[PDB]
């Protein structure tokens, strides 16, 4: 039930709190989504920027919001390092979480941990 710009602001409040440098510029953001995946996409969001604040010791957090094709694309990478075992989707907790929820939303979220820890999740628009 967050819009999307009003989550943006919540995670610059959130990553200056934990001294944490906070890199975005507006590029290709989507002109419609539905207040649906909008709200999805707030949610997931949220938890990959709690991620960062909890378990990284990142000292810079780069978000990319972006219309790209027929998708709306989030990007949220960290400077830190990833503590997850090779296998971190488990049941109960937010990155199998995210994935399954947008999944079900015929969308998809990847993850990358080599430089930090970088999700790219994806929905429908
Ligand atoms: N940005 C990150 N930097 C470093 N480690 C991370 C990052 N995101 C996730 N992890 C690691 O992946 C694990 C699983 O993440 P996940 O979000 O699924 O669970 P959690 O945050 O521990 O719990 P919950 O999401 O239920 O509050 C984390 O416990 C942590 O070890
Ligand atoms: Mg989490």
């Amino acid at each position: 039930g967050i819009r999307l710009k009003d989550e943006l602001i919540n995670i610059k409040q959130i990553l200056e709190a934990a001294d944490i440098m906070f890199i975005y510029e507006e590029e290709k953001w989507p002109e419609n989504i539905s207040l649906l995946n909008e709200n999805i996409l707030s949610m997931c969001l949220k938890e990959a920027v709690t991620n960062v604040v909890k378990h990284s010791q990142a000292k810079t957090c780069r978000v990319d919001i972006q219309q790209l094709w027929k998708e709306v694309v989030i990007t949220v990478s960290d400077d830190g390092t990833f503590k997850g075992e090779e296998n971190s989707f488990s049941k109960g907790h937010g990155l199998l979480g995210m994935r399954e929820r947008l999944e079900f939303a015929n969308g998809s979220l990847h993850i990358d941990t080599e430089n930090g820890t970088k999700l790219t999740m994806a929905i429908p628009n």
